[PDB]
């Protein structure tokens, strides 16, 4: 409907279900799971932070079951994972974006504290759904297509890539509010020396003509998963926001960015899987010549050696993820 309805949010901790500060709703901790209750018929969502411990997810289910029962099993349960939130769940916070802090809580380990120099990638969806994810404070994390927010104990910068859309921009400010800091909007390219210092690096980040394009809207990057494990090569499309966790380490991935088609080769994929993936990249291109420049390259990249211009299409990236 509009997410405007009333709602209560809890953050599983160990085995309990402590509430979430009503003012800090739009915010969540990736290293933890949450249980939210909404009212249109009620729908309970069971969010899972990408870096949420096992016990935290397990317990979550045990609790997300009782609540449904307390309400007479009437509510419609719904499980979701970071980055793959439905259009509805993204509206539950009015216009505000969905902040995703790094860290959270755990059994033995308490509630991890922030840093001092923090960086957030603000990417918006086709429809508008904006998310702000906390990343590693390094220039190499920058990305011409989105808007970032670099916050130091002193001042904060609102970096805006050449591809950043209006939504991502405004949502950047919104994050600034939650952070509570006077920012300084800096357009990609003309940034203050006093900025790179916080990142503690020279430059070199995820860029490319295509990442800066303002017409990518005609056809946003589509990530497909090709596997051959049932006996015949079968291709499926990855839903929601593209995420590193989406890259099938046992299969082959296809990243059509229209102007170019990447074929990501999983460290544990098969050889035929790669061979058929290539042929697929070909047919995707030859599917509509009149609109697709016949000479479109099909680049082959391997897990662990992906170029920035490729990683730049994902929301968040851990150089030591598969490590
Ligand atoms: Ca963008
Ligand atoms: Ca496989």
């Amino acid at each position: 409907d509009d997410g405007t309805g009333q709602k209560q949010i809890w953050r599983i901790e160990g085995s309990n279900k402590v509430p979430v500060d009503p003012a800090t709703y739009g915010q969540f901790y990736g290293g933890d799971s949450y249980i939210i209750l909404y009212n249109y018929g009620q729908i309970i969502y069971n969010w899972q932070g990408a870096q949420s411990t096992q016990d935290e997810v397990a317990a979550s289910a045990i609790l997300t079951a009782q609540l449904d029962e307390e309400l007479g099993g009437t509510p419609v349960q719904s499980r979701v994972v970071q980055g793959k939130e439905p259009a509805h769940l993204m509206s539950l916070f009015g216009g505000k974006p969905m902040i995703i802090y790094k860290g959270g809580t755990s059994r033995d380990g308490g509630q991890t504290a922030p840093a001092s120099i923090r960086l957030f990638q603000v990417r918006a969806s086709s429809s508008g759904a904006t998310r702000a994810v906390e990343v590693m404070p390094k220039s190499g994390a920058l990305n011409s297509n989105d808007a970032f927010v670099l916050k130091t104990p002193s001042a904060a910068y609102l970096w805006v890539g050449a591809g950043a859309s209006e939504a991502e921009k405004t949502a950047a400010q919104e994050l600034l509010k939650v952070l509570r800091s006077q920012h300084v909007q800096v357009e990609e390219g003309s940034e203050p020396d006093g900025f790179w210092e916080a990142l503690g690096g020279k430059t070199s980040y995820r860029t490319s003509p295509r990442l800066k394009d303002k017409k990518m809207d005609a056809h946003p990057p589509r990530l497909f998963a090709c596997s051959n494990r049932i006996g015949r090569f079968v291709i499926e499309e990855v839903p929601g926001e593209l995420m590193q966790e989406d890259l099938a380490t046992d299969d082959v991935m296809l990243l059509d960015t229209w102007d170019q088609v990447f074929v990501w080769v999983g460290k544990d994929s098969q050889e035929e899987e790669k061979t058929e993936a290539l042929t697929s990249a070909k047919r995707y291109i030859e599917t509509d010549p009149a609109n697709r420049d016949r000479r479109t390259p099909i680049t082959v990249v391997r897990q662990g050696f992906e170029p920035p211009s490729f990683v730049g299409w994902f929301l968040g990236w851990d150089n030591n993820y598969w490590s």
